[PDB]
RNA sequence: GGGAAGUCGGCUCCGUAACUUCGGGAAAAGGGCUCUAAGGGUUGGGCACGUUGGGCUUUGGGCGGACGC
C-alpha cells in the first residue's frame, strides 16, 4: 500500500493513522488535511510538515467543531506557533444537501453486512481516543453532541455505549 | 448505741451505632486509542475463442498374422 503510492501517477490520497505523520519525505505532495484535533499537542506540528517540503508550496488545514475547540487556536499560538483562519477557497460549507451527501454512506450501511460493525467499531473507538486527548480542558466527553457525530460518522443507530439517551 | 469519749501514745464482660478479608487484575463500563516484533501451521484465483495432446464417432493400414477346424 506504501509501494503503490510513491509511485503513483494519478492524483491519490492516502487515509492514515500518525504512521505517515513524522519525518516523512514523501515527494511532490501539496495537501494536508486533519480530521481529528491530534491527540497530543507536540504530533501538530510534524503532521502539517508533510506538506511544505523545501519550498513546494502547501496547504495544511484541521477540522474543528464549534465549542471549547475553537478556544483550541490560542493553545497553538502561546506555545510557538501562530494560528491564521483559512484564505482560499473562502466558501465555508455546503448546507443540508451536502447532509444529502453525507447520509448516502448510510445507504451503502443498508446495502452491506460487513460495513455495518465497521461502521460501530469505528465509531466507539473514536470515542475511546477522545478522552485520551491530553487537553482535559479543552476538549470534553461531555460538551458534545453525540447525534451531530452518528450524522457525520453515517451510524445507522448508536452503539451500547455508556452514555444512556 | 458512743466512735479514742481509754491511754503520753489507733491509722474485664453484655447491649447499641459506623469501619474492616483472601485471590486475580494498568489503561470506557461491566462493538473500545497512537507506535513499537510476536499474535499457530496446511491448502486455496474467474470468464471465451482459434490453438497442443489424450479424450466422442468416422476412415485405413500393417503388427497380432492369431484361435479353432
Ligand atoms: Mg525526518
Amino acid at each position: 500500500n506504501y509501494e503503490r503510492f510513491v509511485t503513483a501517477t494519478s492524483p491519490t490520497v492516502l487515509l492514515t493513522t500518525d504512521i505517515a505523520a513524522r519525518g516523512l519525505d514523501i515527494p511532490q505532495v501539496d495537501l494536508v488535511i486533519q480530521h481529528d484535533p491530534p491527540t497530543d499537542t507536540k504530533v501538530f506540528i510534524h503532521r502539517c510538515g508533510r506538506a511544505g517540503r523545501a519550498g513546494r508550496r502547501g496547504l495544511s488545514v484541521v477540522m474543528l467543531q464549534p465549542g471549547r475547540e475553537e478556544g483550541y487556536v490560542q493553545l497553538l499560538e502561546v506555545r510557538q506557533t501562530p494560528i491564521t483562519p483559512l484564505e482560499h477557497p473562502q466558501i465555508s460549507v455546503t448546507d443540508t444537501q451536502a447532509d444529502d451527501v453525507a447520509n448516502k454512506i448510510r445507504e451503502q450501511a443498508k446495502k452491506d453486512r460487513e460495513v455495518f460493525q465497521l461502521a460501530q467499531r469505528a465509531f466507539v473507538s473514536w470515542a475511546r481516543s477522545y478522552m485520551e486527548h491530553q487537553a482535559t480542558s479543552i476538549f470534553r466527553v461531555a460538551d458534545l453532541d453525540w447525534f451531530d457525530l452518528a450524522k457525520g460518522y453515517g451510524l445507522l443507530e448508536l452503539p451500547k455505549m455508556p452514555e444512556t439517551r
